């Protein structure tokens, strides 16, 4: 799984994920949105299952990026979770999470949810 | 910031966040579910806005939890978006997915939400 | 409005048939038929919609409940979905969706499902 | 129903919002929903069902209602559902999760849903 899943993957909105796995189950790389308060690339982190089932299963994992880099910052992250689903047709479908900074009167309204799916297609 | 966040935390359900922040908003750290397939401390990382606004807004950040272990794989990953608050009585309040490998037939039903709340006492 | 444009039978990607009639002032009644999960046969849904939304291209919000309980069986759960009705050429309803199941209170935290469905008048 | 009598009734969120339901012993909820922060004035209509035979067996009972937010004095062009369950007991509690969309067009689509959970009780 470690050679499909590197690499740079697209979601439904443009946005570009460029992920390196490593054997031990990390995540590194970068993340340019397509859309929101983001411009270029942003650091990602993130985990993934080393070891998965090869029944069919597609592989959990997982990543985050807070929206700070040397352009602008947008005090918020975003967790992606979810799994890579081997085949031709590879892909990475996620739901998500996107928390701002928010006074505590306000933290009622700080997250949002959605979901991307991903694939290495330009 | 990174002297705020780094430390152990413990959320609702009697789970163990241990975290360490680095300047660049870089975590790393070791978690340990109290529920769940789970078994002793797991790998996580993730991110944080290294410079939060200066409205008292809290702290954004998120972070993956892949759920293999040496002693147990349960073949998902859990990312927690959510804030730092600082003040006298700290607090992390998140939102969760857990998402568990499928095959595709049975995608619908791969992910779990929830919401966690760590603080520095038990 | 919207009225005429909600109302009628929708399938998602699941196969899931979800049929549905607005009311003027904003009600929906209907009934849901999973094509999976623990649920066999129609299902009692109610909802609400914007009845009034804005014209600006954007889409209607609107949302509904189903208990899986009827006369078939009763799987303790209930799915709520929250979503928008958009209009035009090929009409869609586009949802994310939380599915509660009841629990003790030391398994809560395990209770609820999230996933996403789109509704439109095909398959 | 079983907890027929106990789901009906006012409740209070943390956010001082005020939930006031009425419980049908087949499934069904009816009431009204005033929220206490956010584009919101006065009650707005609610409407939602519940497992009226839940597992008399240590789980709690599912529910889930939804508001339009909508009503004579505002229209906030967005919809809240929650889902949940209800936990009877001497405290008898609801905790839900919830999902608010508001219109959006498409290529903001990505954007148009917060989630969010609340704790209501019967106390003020
Ligand atoms: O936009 C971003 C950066 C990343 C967006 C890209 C996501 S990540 C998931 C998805 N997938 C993908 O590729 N891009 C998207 N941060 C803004 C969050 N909002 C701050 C805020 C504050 C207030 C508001 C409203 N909003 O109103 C109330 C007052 C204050
Ligand atoms: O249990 C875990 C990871 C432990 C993390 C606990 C969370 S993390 C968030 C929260 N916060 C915290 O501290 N602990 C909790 N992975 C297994 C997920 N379940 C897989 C599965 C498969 C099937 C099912 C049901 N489930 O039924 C249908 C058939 C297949
Ligand atoms: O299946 C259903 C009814 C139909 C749902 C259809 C959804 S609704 C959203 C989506 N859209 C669509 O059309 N159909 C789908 N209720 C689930 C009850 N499960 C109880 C339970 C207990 C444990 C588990 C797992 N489950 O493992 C963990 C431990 C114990
Ligand atoms: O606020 C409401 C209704 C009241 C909700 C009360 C909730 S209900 C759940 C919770 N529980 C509780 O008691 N009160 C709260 N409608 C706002 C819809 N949003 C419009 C919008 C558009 C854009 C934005 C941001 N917003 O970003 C900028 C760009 C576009
Ligand atoms: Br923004
Ligand atoms: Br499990
Ligand atoms: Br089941
Ligand atoms: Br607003
Ligand atoms: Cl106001
Ligand atoms: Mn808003
Ligand atoms: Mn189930
Ligand atoms: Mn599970
Ligand atoms: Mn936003």
């Amino acid at each position: 799984d470690q050679a499909g899943i590197t690499g740079t993957w697209y979601n439904q909105l443009g946005s570009t994920f460029i992920v390196t796995a490593g054997a031990d189950g990390a995540l590194t790389g970068t993340y340019e949105s397509a859309v929101g308060n983001a411009e270029s690339r942003y650091v990602l982190t993130g985990r993934y299952d080393s070891a998965p089932a090869t029944d069919g299963s597609g592989t959990a994992l997982g990543w985050t990026v807070a929206w700070k880099n040397n352009y602008r910052n947008a005090h918020s992250a975003t967790t992606w979770s979810g799994q890579y689903v081997g085949g031709a047709e590879a892909r990475i479908n996620t739901q998500w999470l996107l928390t701002y900074g928010t006074t505590e009167a306000n933290a009622w309204m700080s997250t949002l949810v959605g979901h991307d799916t991903f694939t290495k297609v330009k």
